């Protein structure tokens, strides 16, 4: 589990949004595992805004934050899981790094803030959602 705060938004995986996000929906998209609802508190999180590929993140199956190298945002064939088909995911980075069902929401973070979170992993392969293209995050 784990989300981003940044504003008056909620950066969720889509695949654990929860009842109260779809009612307050801003924006989902399928293709890459994400959604966003409004909050009523302003959040902490300022979003990256860059091409970083090292940085940090939060792996909750080992209460621990590694340090990785990841691919830029590209288009990866994601293996059927519980909660989508075998399909392209879309704005997807890929690390060398532990993963569970759970990881998901983790944060992965570079020197200039957010970049993306956990979304899908195994056999040593951890996958990120990225936000940094997300503009509009940082306003309204
Ligand atoms: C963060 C994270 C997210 C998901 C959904 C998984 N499990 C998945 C993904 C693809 N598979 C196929 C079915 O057996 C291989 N299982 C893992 C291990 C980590
Ligand atoms: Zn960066």
């Amino acid at each position: 589990s784990g989300a981003i705060y940044v504003g008056n938004y909620r950066v969720v995986n889509r695949h654990l949004a929860t009842h109260n996000d779809w009612a307050n929906l801003v924006w989902e998209d399928s293709s890459r595992d994400l959604l966003v609802s409004s909050t009523t508190a302003q959040g902490c999180d300022t979003i990256a805004r860059c091409d970083c590929q090292t940085g940090v993140y939060y792996c909750s199956s080992r209460r621990k934050h590694y340090p990785v190298s990841f691919s830029k945002p590209s288009l990866i064939f994601v293996e059927a899981s519980e909660y989508y088909p075998a399909r392209y995911q879309s704005h997807l980075m890929l690390a060398v790094g532990h993963s569970e069902p759970g990881d998901c929401g983790g944060i992965l973070r570079c020197q200039h803030g957010v970049v993306g979170i956990v979304s899908t992993g195994g056999n040593g392969l951890v996958g990120f959602a990225d936000v940094r293209d997300l503009l509009w995050l940082d306003e309204e």
